[PDB]
């Protein structure tokens, strides 16, 4: 690799490792179109098997702009609007909070206050419906930001309805397959168990537990060369053959929303680039105000755009700057602290800038 490369990269990660004490680790930068791997420690602390470009991390939150992108393609092909009612694709949800709620505040958490979390008691899908049925909503709808698995995870179910696919099915065929993300998994088959990373938590091996609306949320796993290629897919959407997915890529990218510096998207989170990293999960909760962005502002080359994602034991990052065809992938089997990965990434594509 270029040593410039090499040399951020190693500089910047060692002291993170170190300091977050961070049992295994793979990066990729992606410079100038060209993808350059690192990795570092244990995928599998008392097996000591370590990280390598094949081993599968647990996304996280991350696993929102697969969620983003594929409602986006969904958009583009006239299957849903985001400008629908969510009693549209759900008329079961007959309760009357739900009057003026569309899919858009669902992508863009701006429902009412859904909450993070999606209750452990909640299994069946007749449990989900009870749930969502209940819920009082503290704000009117398109008013306040609330960050949650709860209400963008509900956009994904609802927006693979008309498909007559099931959410699993319509991200492998319009989203995986298609970008070529053949060891991304919302399920790990048996065959790939030997390259699944163990989380580590207070010490501990976890890998993430069922729940509802997970694989929406925050359920996918996936390898450093997958998100690598994720990550370039999102950085340059008109190379992407498949027209309804080039689309939908793009509308992931469009500014719903702002709240401070930040704007919404669906699943990504974009910042106008130049920023610096104080602009860019200690708090548990924070109730934003937003502003409506009437219309939406198409994708804007020059944003950092990015999300964080955690799982009990896992901890990844994925930042890019279209403007710059720079981004980098970052994926930990900790959950560490969201600063110190954004003053990673930072560090390291700064200096490529």
């Amino acid at each position: 690799a270029p040593q410039q490369i090499n040399d951020i990269v190693h500089r910047t990660i060692t002291p993170l490792i170190e300091q977050q004490k961070i049992p295994g680790m793979a990066v990729a930068v992606i410079y100038q179109g060209k993808p350059y791997y690192f990795t570092w420690g244990y995928a599998d602390i008392a097996k000591k098997q370590p990280v390598t470009q094949q081993t599968l991390f647990e996304l996280g939150s991350v696993s929102k702009t697969f969620t983003g992108v594929l409602g986006g393609d969904a958009i583009a092909r006239g299957e849903i609007k985001l400008s629908d009612p969510t009693t549209k694709y759900w008329p079961e949800l007959t309760a009357k909070q739900w009057n003026g709620i569309t899919l858009l505040h669902l992508a863009t958490y701006t429902a009412g206050g859904l909450p993070l979390q999606v209750p452990d008691e909640v299994k069946s899908s007749s449990d989900l419906l009870r749930f969502y049925q209940n819920w009082q909503p503290a704000w009117a709808p398109g008013t306040q930001r609330l960050y949650a698995h709860s209400s963008i995870g509900l956009f994904g179910a609802l927006a693979v309805k008309p498909s007559g696919l099931s959410f699993e099915q319509a991200m492998q065929t319009r989203v995986f397959q298609p970008l070529k993300l053949n060891h991304t998994w919302i399920n790990v088959p048996p065959a790939e168990e030997k390259n699944y990373a163990w989380g580590y938590r207070e010490g501990k091996a976890v890998h993430v537990s069922p729940g509802a609306l997970d694989a929406e949320a925050y359920g996918v796993k996936s390898t450093i060369e997958d998100m690598a290629r994720w990550v370039q897919s999102n950085l340059k959407p008109l190379d992407i053959n498949e027209k309804t997915l080039q689309q939908g890529i793009q509308l992931a990218q469009s500014r719903y929303w702002q709240t401070g510096d930040m704007y919404q998207g669906l699943g990504w989170e974009m910042l106008d680039w130049p920023v610096n990293p104080d602009s860019i999960n200690k708090i548990a909760l924070a109730a934003r105000p937003v502003k409506a962005i009437t219309p939406p502002t198409p994708a804007v080359r020059a944003s950092w755009v990015h999300k964080t994602g955690a799982t009990g034991g896992f901890g990844s990052y994925v930042a890019f700057i279209p403007e710059k065809e720079l981004g980098i992938v970052m994926l930990a089997n900790k959950n560490y602290p969201n600063p110190a990965r954004v003053d990673a990434a930072w560090q390291i594509l700064n200096a490529l800038q």
